[PDB]
């Protein structure tokens, strides 16, 4: 089997991608945000406390004739952005582009934090990362991506990301026109349940490519590009006016500015990421000072290959029994 969906950007900025999902019998479609960085499909719910939805699209499990309770099961996570959100567990038929997967573990938020409240685009989330992530206890659940994999053509899945633009997720299939050139690709390691990889280096603009290990993580549910200071000093330095701010938590830069590209390594092979994808807008409506795409992963414990990166590629998540990743041009 194989599936295809369209991911569509929630707002001007590419802050993040959506991407509709059918749960349920009949189906109840909902607009969740597909991360590789994370290994539980949460979705707002008729359980939601009510002063937490806003605007969100929420599964009801009553109405569907093919929801289970799974019973005793909870389940509670945190993000890297300090957004978090828990509840109860329901197994149900989810299809995404025509792919579909019985038993799936559907996992209904009771609390979410303000920033999901906030965003009324986002009606959950469908984690993609490896299964050992999987907060729901006592008994640790499997992705979707887990669940369908046997049943693939081929066990991998790819994304397609858009730049102001919608993309595609495919899952069972590498379609070949969706790329130039060829697919490199890189090792993994599954060690901490995540897409890590060792990028061979980068350049900045025109400028000559630097050979420096960074080990990172292939993550789709985080919009910017975090990288070790030393390279976003590189890369800043070469925008005049650019700084860092505390106040505002990041690099700004004067919207006047031309931002160069940014190059990463994959290998041998070499991703282009335009400086327009690295362009975040105004700090605050009006404001001449805007917010940088690629900031200092300092403090947080891990590089992440966000949207920035991941948008200017064709990306391959190859789960074979040793897992993968496959980056192309597009």
């Amino acid at each position: 089997s194989t599936g295809s969906a369209t991911t569509t950007p929630i707002d001007s900025l590419d802050d993040a991608y959506i991407t509709p999902v059918q749960i349920g019998t009949p189906a109840q479609t909902l607009n969740l945000d597909f991360d590789t960085g994370s290994s539980d499909l949460w979705v707002f719910s008729s359980e939601t406390t009510a002063s937490e939805v806003d605007g969100q699209t929420i599964y009801t499990p009553s109405k569907s004739t093919t929801a289970k309770l799974l019973s005793g099961a909870t389940w509670s996570i945190s993000y890297g952005d300090g957004s978090s959100s828990s509840g109860d567990v329901y197994t149900d038929t989810v299809s995404v582009g025509g792919l579909t997967v019985t038993g799936q573990a559907v996992e209904s938020a009771k609390k979410v934090s303000s920033s999901f409240t906030e965003d009324s685009t986002i009606d959950g989330l469908l984690g993609l990362a490896f299964s050992t992530l999987n907060t729901v206890s006592p008994t640790q659940q499997k992705t979707f991506f887990d669940n369908a994999k046997a049943s693939l053509d081929s066990p991998v899945f790819t994304a397609d990301l858009g730049y102001h633009a919608p993309g595609t997720y495919n899952f069972g299939f590498i379609d070949t026109t969706a790329y130039t050139g060829s697919i490199t690709y890189t090792a993994v390691s599954t060690k901490q349940g995540f897409w890590e990889w060792t990028s061979t280096g980068y350049a900045v603009g025109s400028g000559t490519f630097k050979s420096t290990s960074i080990d990172g993580i292939a993550d789709t549910g985080t919009t910017l590009l975090y990288l070790p200071a030393t390279v976003v000093s590189a890369y800043w330095a070469q925008v005049s006016g650019a700084k860092s701010s505390s106040s505002v938590g990041g690099y700004v830069f004067p919207c006047s500015a031309t931002l160069p590209s940014f190059t990463f390594g994959v290998g041998s092979a070499r991703i282009v990421i335009p400086g327009d994808y690295i362009d975040f807008g105004p700090i605050s409506t009006g404001s001449s000072s805007c917010f940088g795409g690629i900031q200092s992963s300092a403090g947080i414990g891990i590089n992440i290959f966000g949207d920035v990166a991941l948008k200017a590629a064709f990306v391959v998540f190859n789960g074979a029994t040793t897992p993968t990743l496959g980056f192309a041009s597009k």
